[PDB]
């Protein structure tokens, strides 16, 4: 990872947070293209101090996506260690989070909105997928909102996919099982099967996310509910826009082997 100067970097405002994480908008001093000098706004994501036994796969969870360059995948920019914190610097952008968007939006957001952005999540899925990297934690929350819709142009809205943050594979049993219905069954079993299929159950959820204006599935059920709903093979309901109800369900399949390739689940988004 790039190494940015602690003089070069300004914490603002807090912005929110992630699993053991505190999240903030933040300014950069950098020499850009032609060496002009920009002050550019930037994400901080900082690892909770209390929890600096998860710094590793905090790390690893950016750093094996920024070995790759995708059109809809997050652009990093560095680590900053200032005052021994472990800081990840990323791009910003002013709309937020796809969760947040989709909610404070709700009212003028169509189905070809919803299916443009589902398109091009399923495209950085594919591209992950023919690239055989697992991301593990595929929700809204973790999706900015590049672009907003531009009837003046013609231009849809645009998407990036951010990185996972701490693995499942290291989290406590309490927070996977709070991240129900994105974690799917086999993963809340063991762990362990964190896998592609992982991602194809956790697109489904956030097509539902997409979906449902911002509400997020089985939000009123606690941990032993939400444990119960995999026990009893429960599928969620059909979203009220419910033309992308029977992909939700086909990539949410309880068989992780039946799951579709992200190039079929492209397929079926295109022949809507
Ligand atoms: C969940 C939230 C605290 C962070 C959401 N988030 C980001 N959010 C913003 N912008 C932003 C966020 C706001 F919360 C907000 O109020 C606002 F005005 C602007 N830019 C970039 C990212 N990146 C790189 C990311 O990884 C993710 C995690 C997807």
């Amino acid at each position: 990872f790039h190494k940015i100067r602690n003089e070069d970097l300004i914490f603002n405002e807090s912005l929110g947070q992630g699993t053991f994480t505190k999240i903030f908008k933040g300014v950069r001093r950098e020499v850009g293209d032609y060496g002009q000098l920009h002050e550019t706004e930037v994400l901080l994501k900082v690892l909770d101090k209390a929890h600096r036994n998860y710094s590793e796969s905090f790390f690893e969870a950016a750093s094996m996506m920024s070995k790759l360059s995708h059109k809809h995948l997050v652009l990093n920019y560095g680590v900053c260690f200032c005052g021994d914190e472990n800081i990840l610097v990323q791009e910003f952008v002013k709309f937020g989070s796809l969760d947040t968007y989709l909610k404070k939006n709700k009212n003028c957001i169509n189905i070809l909105w919803k299916l443009e952005v589902a398109k091009q999540l399923a495209a950085a899925m594919h591209f992950l997928e023919e690239n055989t990297l697992i991301h593990g934690n595929v929700c809204a929350k973790n999706i900015l909102l590049i672009r907003e819709e531009d009837r003046k142009t013609g231009n849809p809205p645009f998407i990036k996919l951010s990185d996972p943050g701490i693995s499942i594979t290291v989290l406590p049993k309490d927070i996977l099982q709070e991240r129900i219905p994105w974690v799917p069954p086999e993963c809340i079993e063991n762990p362990k099967n964190l896998n592609l299929a992982t991602d194809k159950w956790s697109f489904g959820t956030t097509l539902w996310e997409i979906c449902s204006g911002g509400d997020k599935p089985l939000s009123a059920l606690d941990s032993q509910r939400k444990l119960q709903f995999y026990e009893d093979r429960h599928q969620l309901p059909a979203p009220k826009a419910a033309e992308l109800a029977n992909l939700i369900n086909n990539c949410m399949d309880y068989e992780p082997d039946h799951r579709p390739s992200f190039r079929a689940i492209i397929r079926d988004l295109n022949s809507l």
